[PDB]
């Protein structure tokens, strides 16, 4: 019945998130500018775990060393203040001019030559500021034509890049890993690396392949019209979720980032089964925007609204878990017999078995009823707290 | 300006194709099942190089051993008239309703163990008839809801399949590689390893990841609102472009399966153009519908027009990439540029490097225009055969 | 907590969802044929309020005069032994190979002949039967290529249909209403009047618009990327809203047809909402597939979870309405100000009004936060049932 | 061979297309702001005929009076010295904080009388420039949520203010008409009026219905995966295609306003062939984005494409119509007769014309191929210029 969160929930949010001005391609901003100090400071009350920036969000763009460092600072003791954590950090290479063509994939070398130097520059603050992971979102990489890139090359140049960043934190000896976060479109016509499955593969041909896994996004998966959750237990079955970002989206259109639990909220059912079943123990990470119709005291609803609508579910997961009339169903269904090997047998054994081919009955097997819908009602009746 | 197609151009064709009697799930067959025979025979006039199968497209399912052996003579027959190959073969594990939950990765043990002998059982004939590559389509594998299917539980059970028929193929001695087919949904809700990116990340968790790669269709990624063009440079990048399934698809909807060139027109010719760039020397196979409204006289002018846009859209892609006027767009747009190494001076030389950053005049390189605009207009004119 | 429903509750479905036996474009049938009256007593049993048909669900087609009539007679004594009701009726106009390239729009001319006479004979059985409304869903007008079919006069042959129709009903003095049924795409390429939209600008131009209504599908505005709840609001803004068919639909994609409550649930929420508060009493159809994975029991299952989660939405949707936490924030969000008229003073008074240009505040009235947020999440509590 | 366009072509764009700087969501501008007076300069050498303009565009939001007066005057001097017309003009009710919840239908009241005068302030300077359209483009009417609209009562609104502009034009007795823009998405969740059809349907409902029509834009039906050429076929049959915008999109995702040509290019061909066919003799408006990754060579060079392209498709529809086979082949798939009434003899003769029922062969009518693929296919020749 309670549904208030606490630090030990390790709930986090990107400083842009409840700091988005609200500008969007047809309009102006509708809030000022916070103070990323106030940030830490309003969600710590709200129970948040930690924040999480691009370099850019911290300081700003051309900031001399001595500035540079005062911001630091500031924010620091806002951390020491609050007890909030900074799990993970990223770099800005979408924002300013010179990466109209990317950053780590940009045709000017000497454009990818200053994307390398200011993501290294930023992961050195992260280290500093207790970050486990580093995110890469490659929101410039890609295009609006076919003859502007060669994705063959553009491919090399983007695995150069995550290996030179991977010999530069293990000559610099940093506990950290990288996360790659896809995206299928927006703000290029395509994105390279799309989706999760895209990056996954990647990262198979990177020099140091332990080192890389992924960062996805509710929003950007549902943006292709795939199944999160899905995405989320190829990811898991790999052992390379390293990072999650939690939001809403209602279909195939412009990425809304409304709060998590807006958007597809069965498909947020059963992500949250899906986490808290096979143990995810990384932080739990909103990256959304609250809508620009809003003040102030409706970013923090909004903020308040996506730890709450994860508490929800969570209980609703674990009680349709927990229920001896599901786990009932789920025998019904043979998901116990999805969990045992085809074939532990052995190939020779499964060729000499006529129970298999020339004595298995095809019509009695065909005739059996999967009991899905029976299944699917009572994960309703338990989202919807219905159950008798 | 002539572009009629030679068994040289190795454009193939599935007996499933031509042979689609026209039913859909709102309407009955509108045209009389063709003889496979007599589908060589057309094919082998209009200029195509070979034919592909489904087992049961060549033996009617429930055949006893001697109607089989009747069947497969026949067929063998009609190779030898006409000079066709078979260069791919796969396994029809979709229509029967004892597939109805899958084959590889149905809940029921059982089917899962009749899938993989049905599937060994046509990979010797697929030998026997000088295939080289075994498509695999999962068209049944996935879902309509959450709890049907555990996906962790349902991947293992994938690679279960896959790694056994590698032994199979291994301890037999044949040549013969696999490849995966991606497609996001229909006839399932969601189905698995739904991009190619999905399926090239599976693929390097195979025991033998040598003997995978995959066999995209344009329309599979198209009903994801992906680029194809940009998915199959990554499937090369790889040294994964085993065998490809040329269609068109208007967009995000329901797999139409048009004649190629139908569908998105501009993708088409980057298709080409990558697949002729790169020396793609595999089958240019088409999985297409011949639409219900067509007459046997129709079926056979779409499979025409098919290989005829193929045609086309080379010759205008050569053009373009020997167009003197386009070399110099290229460099204009530093194409030549993205291909060379962003620092093979090393990571130190990088970071003492002053021009990268410290020296950076980040105004000027962000002032730079790219051509794009130009470079995708010249490509326009050369598709439309309007240069001047 | 008790959800049953009683035929008072006006639950309806079409003898065509129950009794889909499981055929897909890439499929055979799961399920045995059911019998007509097997269905209504099945129905009967669950607590639904009546059935609805094709002429070719009823009477198989090419059937006798005398069989039509043994078919009608089986069907009526079921009706009258449960006391289920027809409502509603419409005509097959998509199954036989004779209507490939359409019913109405047929490029054929004795084509679209026999399609009104074959509608006409079942407008008669329909009012015999005691339906109130004739529903048409043009499945086949349309077309997969740009030349095969002139819209403009598409559009007049779909005019002179309807138009047809009307006169024979006004002749025979019928009182049946019709309900034009749009959806985008599937089975043809692109459909005509392919959303609700259309379909209302297409009825204000037939000779007697009193006579046609919309019956819109939940899953068919959902295919084109729409909003069902506002789609639904337009209609019965206009007074259109004659009938619904109610589904579950998972985003742009093929028409799934799943049961009701599924797929996008808070658009379920949403639309339960405004059927009960804008008074809708006409019947609340079902049509929906019960996925090929079950056997019969599964269907039941299903279709008896179509009414359930309608009667869980009803009662959160009334919750919600009626909370006075809710009215206060629908009233701190202006949803009463947009219920009052902008200008009734009328255009000189707003002319001369200073307040409405001159002397105002445009910052003042942009600083002012919408409270959509916190709106929302009380909607979210609600559907939930985690109010506190 | 040659693509010059003159002013004869009635080419126009609006000052906000070549005059875009390139900010975007995620992303700073990469062009300088361009002078109105430039842009009408540039445009007169390119071949324009004319430009359009929002208030906003022209007359920075606050002027005073004077100032004003000094922009109007500086435009005016610039179209005299070019010769450049000013067909359209519309108002922007988007970028301004205070329409954060719409114009026409926020849901403060003083708002939306406040948007009422900044439009009639703006017809009045649209009469005066010689302007024969206003478009209304509603990109703030809509939601993100549920419960923050009523839509019925937004409808209500939006009506009572196209009402009183109808009103306005009429007492003033100014000879200008309106046309509504539809647009599903972007910036708001869901907009008001999303498709051609809805726009359509509503336009039925106002006081002065002949006042009122469309203004429809290719990305915007290609956003809801809707066919565009179809949906300016209705508009057309309806008489209310009073103006159109051009632009590419590839697509359900963002809308991109790319070059026309670009994007879908089939759509393109099927769209200049019906315009032309039908006539249509209001200008062809170009609302498109140079991407942000040009410099200003590249914006007028993408300027210059919009026109390119639109008069090779115009060649090569003409030279398709024209084409004796062409025509020959629209015989064979009866278009001629989808243009003969279907039953001009009326009602009575049909009912009592046993051909077209009791003596129908239906067989024989179902055999019939539609020839549609090779018909197709001479379009896709055309298009290509490879006729032979
Ligand atoms: O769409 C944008 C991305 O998700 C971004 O906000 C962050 O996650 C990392 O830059
Ligand atoms: O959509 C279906 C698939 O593409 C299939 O036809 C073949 O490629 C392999 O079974
Ligand atoms: O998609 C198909 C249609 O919705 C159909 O089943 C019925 O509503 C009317 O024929
Ligand atoms: O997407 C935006 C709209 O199309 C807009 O730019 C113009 O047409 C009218 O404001
Ligand atoms: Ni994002
Ligand atoms: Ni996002
Ligand atoms: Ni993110
Ligand atoms: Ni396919
Ligand atoms: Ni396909
Ligand atoms: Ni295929
Ligand atoms: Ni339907
Ligand atoms: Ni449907
Ligand atoms: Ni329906
Ligand atoms: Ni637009
Ligand atoms: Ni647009
Ligand atoms: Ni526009």
């Amino acid at each position: 019945m309670n549904y208030q969160p606490t630090p030990e929930d390790r709930f986090t949010f990107g400083l842009w998130t409840v700091g988005w001005q609200g500008r969007d391609p047809f309009g102006d901003a509708t809030r000022r500018a916070l103070d990323p100090v106030e940030s830490v400071r309003r969600l710590a009350e709200l129970g948040a775990h930690g924040v999480t920036f691009h370099d850019d969000d911290l300081i700003p763009f051309g900031s001399s060393d001595s500035e540079r460092e005062e911001h630091v600072k500031r924010f620091r003791q806002a951390l020491d203040d609050t007890g909030m954590k900074v799990p993970m950090a990223t770099t800005n290479l979408f924002t300013h001019p010179v990466f109209k063509d990317g950053g780590f994939t940009a045709n000017d070398r000497d454009v990818r030559r200053y994307a390398l130097r200011k993501t290294i520059r930023n992961i050195d603050l992260a280290v500093e500021l207790g970050a486990e992971t580093y995110v890469a979102w490659g929101g410039r990489e890609g295009a609006e034509s076919g003859g502007a890139k060669d994705v063959r090359d553009a491919l090399d140049r983007m695995k150069e890049a995550f290996d030179l960043l991977g010999e530069y934190v293990t000559s610099q000896g940093y506990d950290i890993r990288f996360a790659i976060e896809p995206k299928p479109n927006e703000p290029r016509g395509d994105i390279l690396l799309p989706t999760v499955g895209h990056a996954l593969a990647f990262i198979e041909r990177l020099e140091r392949p332990e080192l890389y896994g992924v960062n996805p996004e509710v929003g950007h998966e549902q943006m292709a019209g795939l199944n999160f959750p899905h995405g989320i237990a190829q990811a898991l079955w790999a052992g390379k979720l390293f990072h999650i970002d939690l939001n809403g989206q209602n279909g195939i259109k412009y990425d809304q980032d409304l709060r998590f639990g807006a958007g597809d909220l069965r498909a947020a059912f059963w992500l949250v089964d899906l986490l808290e079943s096979a143990g995810y123990s990384g932080p739990r990470h909103f990256d959304f925007k609250p809508p620009r119709t809003e003040d102030f005291d409706g970013v923090w609803a909004s903020a308040a609204g996506c730890m709450r609508n994860y508490l929800i579910l969570k209980e609703r997961a674990a009680a349709f878990r927990a229920d001896p009339e599901v786990q009932e169903a789920l025998r019904a269904s043979r998901l116990d017999e999805l969990a045992r090997p085809t074939a532990a047998d052995g190939l020779q054994a499964l060729l000499d078995d006529r129970s298999a081919f020339e004595e298995f009955d095809v019509d009695a097997a065909a005739a059996r009823g999967m009991a899905f819908e029976r299944l699917d009602q009572l994960a309703m009746d338990h989202l919807l707290g219905a159950r008798g």
